[PDB]
């Protein structure tokens, strides 16, 4: 058994990856692992430039590192080619562009009601994802920590969105079913309008496309997930792995946080217990996720805070830390 | 604050209860609070007749008892009045009835689909409810032990299809939209047999109705939350407690099961933080249900096996703990 090492030095060796995700249901220390991970892969590279990009509207990045961020990228005090920013003059490009993806939202709703069986998700999805490609100087892999809660997959759904808004494009350029004019009747706009509309906004549909096509390229892009060692962390982990297999995506790599550093010889009977708990779970992953590299994380008394201690942590996600149960 | 007391004494107390039930997503020692009370409420009341019944398919309550049980409900060795089963001669019977009910489940899937938009819930759902009531001696107080995944509302949610079911029935009698004579050619059956049908299965229909009405009657029912202090427990406990509200179920006592007894003061460093980690989600439980009775159970060394240990941990459920945090 252990096929594969219990570590991430497979990912941080390999210089190919552009896009590196972070997905993990609850609090499971998975803010520590985005950020320590961001850190140690900036330092091993100081010539090349990376982006720490949080999806996470509580702002845990900004507590971990102890520096406030916002919707521009903003360098990290004592590490220089490490950027963070918080998702979720250019305000007079918004106004303008604005308008238009308004337009196109009206265009492809109008589009749908005639097709679409009482369906439609939003442009803002899509459109929050073509405002994010504007800002990607030029960083060699940019890092995702993805929010802990509610829809987690929110640009990895993008290629299933596409596909419908240039099957509108196709029927109404080629005016099938009677689409272009029931259009042109219903928002009172012209062929040259919706033909116009479509121009200006394909190009930034097929960035998308493209771009959503590397992260299903396993040498440009991969996710590690991340939990802890109780029944429903195994279970969030269990839906997110068989999540990533229908998208196309690549996740060989999980981190499991929290892992106490205890077994039979242990004084502490309390700590005995709790580590009996945990071997249960810490097993199911193993057995399970035979062909991942399974990283175990001990358990740290303070919470990391700092680049200090995001740097320590660091240390084991790469180098494999000695438990008790570790023969050697 | 703790204006309500941390114990399940008032459910204890209150003998006009006849059904019971304990929900719980995941690890949580669940099938032990479910047990432990049943030994705890036989033994207290030693002349009225009591039921445990499980809908869990790992029969994790013949593991907790260490004593095996079948779908005939089996007496306790050691505490007589106390009898428990596993749901999921008589079977002369369940051909019988069973054709009934196929027909029954055959002419409202016809039914349905003349009005349902492609829609309908099985008869098996209802049926198997419909068995149950079937094998409720005269027992006092019936003790519901809920599955720990899947679908753990099953019973609870009949209410909304017998609705349905007489909807169609009314439908049919009265040949509203010409239904009558549409099932009528449909099936080949004739109008005696359709009426026929509704006679003999109507009966049933009611005492399900009936006996779904005692439950949304807080003085006959109650619900009983257990979860542990983790982040994604606390979350599905969130989701219990807002669908009980929306079928009008009475849940005012939540159990939070392996309870680390410690603080600042305990001199293991490992311990000290374990408690911290908790505190933090004990607390959200103290400050969001305030008007809920919050019973905190101990961590125990071995876990809870025979009636000797179920005895034991039923202390704590009624007598509230003097952990280190407690003033006395
Ligand atoms: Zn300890």
């Amino acid at each position: 058994a252990t096929y594969m090492l219990p570590s991430l030095h497979d990912i941080l060796d390999q210089h190919t990856y552009k896009w590196i995700f972070f997905g993990g249901k609850g609090g499971v220390g998975k803010t520590t692992t985005s950020s320590s991970f961001s850190v140690l892969m900036a330092e091993t590279r100081p010539n090349e430039k990376f982006l720490l990009l949080s999806t996470d509207p509580a702002h845990n990045i900004s507590d971990a590192f102890d520096q406030k961020f916002g919707k521009a990228p903003t360098q990290v005090s004592g590490i220089p080619n490490l950027y963070a920013m918080e998702v979720d003059d250019n305000d007079a490009e918004s106004k303008s562009e604005g308008d238009m993806f308004g337009g196109l939202n009206d265009l492809i709703t109008c589009a749908s009601s005639f097709i679409k069986d009482g369906t439609f998700p939003g442009m803002d999805e899509m459109w929050s994802f073509i405002n994010l490609i504007k800002l990607i100087n030029e960083y060699s892999t940019v890092i995702f920590d993805t929010a802990p809660t509610g829809h987690t997959l929110r640009f990895l759904e993008l290629p299933e969105t596409v596909n419908k808004v240039l099957e509108i494009f196709t029927r109404l350029k080629d005016n099938m079913g009677g689409m272009l004019s029931m259009v042109m009747q219903t928002m009172g706009l012209s062929q040259n309008d919706i033909f116009g509309l479509i121009d200006k906004t394909y190009p930034k549909i097929d960035v998308v496309k493209r771009i959503s096509a590397e992260f299903r390229d396993p040498s440009l892009c991969t996710f590690v997930g991340v939990c802890i060692p109780e029944f429903l962390s195994l279970y969030e982990t269990e839906r997110l792995v068989q999540r990533l297999a229908v998208l196309d995506m690549d996740c060989h790599a999980i981190v499991i946080n929290f892992v106490l550093d205890a077994n039979a010889a242990t004084p502490c009977s309390m700590c005995r217990s709790r580590a009996r708990m945990q071997n249960k779970y810490i097993d199911q992953i193993n057995e399970l996720y035979d062909d991942f590299n399974i990283v175990l994380s001990p358990l740290r008394h303070d919470e990391v805070r700092g680049i200090a201690n995001l740097r320590d942590y660091a240390e084991t996600l790469i180098k494999p830390y000695r438990f008790c149960w570790s023969a050697n």
